[PDB]
């Protein structure tokens, strides 16, 4: 067939009940995640091709970068809680991987401040239980699919994208194949 299990995607041996419709995992420490988001724009290109009524969820993971990695998962919860993902995703990636100016929770905080989030608002969110349960949601989703590498994307707790079986010669064509595959799996 044009779309084949084991080729553009794989099927989870153990399907996750009540999983988000489209679920992307990343780390700000993850070099191909930087490519996916900052150069290829996978999240954005998948999302604009999703069927009506299919929402996209993106979670950060802990298993890279040690102590700073968990700080970044908590910061990504703050980003989700305040709805400022589209303001902090670029400087977080560049601060960790490009300029390497993010070395502490405080440096992470500096990115939000520069992006215009007030210190008091960031600190209140950072310390909030709403953010703790958002951290918990992120960890649970990653645990549900026994996640050990990023970037990764899952559809309906049933299918896992498999980009290794796709042509990378043209970045534009790769992205649309990836996106069309998510839409296909979405409609399955």
């Amino acid at each position: 067939a044009q779309y084949e299990d084991g080729k553009q995607y794989t099927t989870l041996e153990k399907p996750v009940a009540g999983a988000p419709q489209v679920l992307e995992f990343f780390s700000f420490f993850c070099p191909h995640c930087y490519q996916f988001e900052e150069v290829l724009h996978i999240s954005d290109n998948v999302k604009k091709k999703l069927p009506e009524g299919v929402k996209m969820t993106k979670y950060h993971v802990n298993f890279m970068g040690g102590d700073l990695g968990k700080d970044l998962t908590q910061a990504w919860a703050v980003a989700m809680a305040l709805g400022v993902e589209d303001k902090v995703t670029v400087p977080l990636f560049e601060g960790v991987q490009k300029t390497q100016t993010i070395r502490s929770a405080s440096d992470i905080r500096d990115v939000f401040i520069n992006a215009g989030i007030k210190g008091e608002e960031y600190d209140a969110a950072w310390n909030s239980f709403v953010v703790k349960s958002l951290v918990a949601q992120q960890e649970k989703a990653a645990a549900d699919v026994q996640l050990r590498g990023v970037p990764a994307m899952f559809v309906n707790g049933k299918y896992q994208l498999n980009p290794q079986g796709m042509d990378t010669s043209n970045m534009d064509v790769f992205v649309q194949q990836y996106a069309d595959t998510v839409k296909y799996l979405s409609e399955k």
